[PDB]
């Protein structure tokens, strides 16, 4: 097995964390996915304290409860298990936390998830916080910056990754540090197209290339898996496999990573 | 029951649309809720014909399936159902139909579903479409135009209303034909805010204010209330009420717009 990394988002809401592992590679017999991510975990916003907290909804509670079950396996296999993180609608968001403190102590929850869960690191996606609603401050140049330093420094080795969407993507630096170093991934958000994040990551750890299995064109999941190799980046993010039977759709990007086709077990 | 129209949005994928009916007035025994809406119904973009298609997900299906139980009872109480629409991240949103073919064929599909289920209206809500997504086109100035157009002639009679967000929200124009009119209701969509929407309605057809049941402060839900009514506007937008004792929430605003507390059943 040689080749991009490539990741699969799993909707816990409706779907098995457990699909990830039934890909494998026809001719290696390695895994057609290197990194599941569980989407997604939320920041909710107290309003009565003014803080934001961690909220899982049950669903994503159930899988980490169920982590002997739903994740370890997984693991077992080679497959990294990360945790998404994405603002709901209630206005707080990764690029507005009011302090280093008010940022830290977030971070540490995510921390505190990642050791007792045993996840593999955690992915951020600043895509629908809704900056501003209930009360809630607009972005600030250094919340972002607080947040993902107390998070690299609570789990020096664990991933961190993020969707280059939303706010918190472009406030990377803030005063003199730049926190960009402190990521291991950076992917495209938007799917069934191709665009380099402009974040400052050895093209190893980018994902220009987005698709969406079962949505995005079998052609255009090829011609974006073998862009992908062409242009030499070594990562390829995929979205929403469910639990159907997607051996084509999956194959359509594996002949082209690591050519091969792929196989449903 | 003399005050402004309030508006309740279910979320169906974890809630039932009854509880829209457990909260009546304590004096007037009135409906706390005017209108419920089903949250929500998707606008699917289906790659192999690039053709857009409304998607209900088993949860919303379910919900229509069962009509008899679901929606009757509230419509029977005195209370309107509208099923709102959403643009998923797969590229087709209301702005960007490139015909008003395209957009008229999809304006059929939303009345054949509120004819077949017997809906009294439809919300427009372009808030995640992804414009440009697997291979989809930018917002153009006809395209919403054209789709309501349509949709309020296919239904002369039924509700159509729609959230003041995203591109299709400020193309209501195309040409020499403004379709303002063509709405009867237009509200805030960032919840905890007063924020007069921008669209050519009376006062009596608008909702500066939207509050997130459970979520947004009580002080804050009970002083929107208020400004609702000091200021002459006719709607109150509610988002998200759960299964839970709701009641304090309730009563917060309640207590404003009808000088009565609520009481649950």
């Amino acid at each position: 097995k040689q080749g991009p990394t490539s990741v699969a988002y799993v909707e816990v809401n409706n779907n098995s964390m457990l699909n990830v592992g039934k890909y494998t590679l026809a001719d290696g017999g390695g895994n057609a996915f290197d990194v599941a991510v569980i989407f997604a975990a939320n920041i909710n916003y107290d309003t009565g304290t003014k803080t934001a907290y961690l909220h899982f909804n049950e669903n994503v509670q159930r899988v980490l409860d169920n982590a002997v079950t739903q994740i370890r396996p997984l693991q077992q296999q080679g497959i990294k298990v990360l945790l998404s993180v994405l603002g709901n609608h209630q206005g707080a968001g990764f690029a507005n936390f009011p302090s280093q403190q008010a940022a830290s102590a977030f971070a540490k929850q995510l921390s505190d998830a990642v050791a007792k869960y045993g996840l593999d690191g955690v992915d951020f996606d600043d895509e629908y916080a809704e900056y501003g609603n209930n009360g809630t401050a607009q972005p600030n140049d250094s919340s972002f910056v607080h947040l993902v330093t107390a998070l690299r420094a609570n789990m020096p080795d664990k991933i961190i990754s993020l969707y280059n969407i939303g706010p918190a993507a472009s406030r990377l630096s803030y005063g003199g540090v730049d926190v960009s170093d402190k990521f291991d991934y950076a992917w495209n958000p938007y799917y069934g197209t191709w665009q380099v994040p402009g974040i400052a990551l050895p093209k190893a750890q980018l994902s220009p290339a987005a698709v969406e299995i079962g949505r995005t064109s079998r052609s255009t999941v090829a011609d974006l898996a073998r862009r992908t190799v062409d242009e030499g980046y070594g990562v390829y993010l995929t979205y929403n496999l469910d639990g159907g039977d997607r051996t084509a759709d999956v194959s359509a990007f594996t002949r082209e990573l690591y050519g091969s086709e792929a196989v449903r077990t």
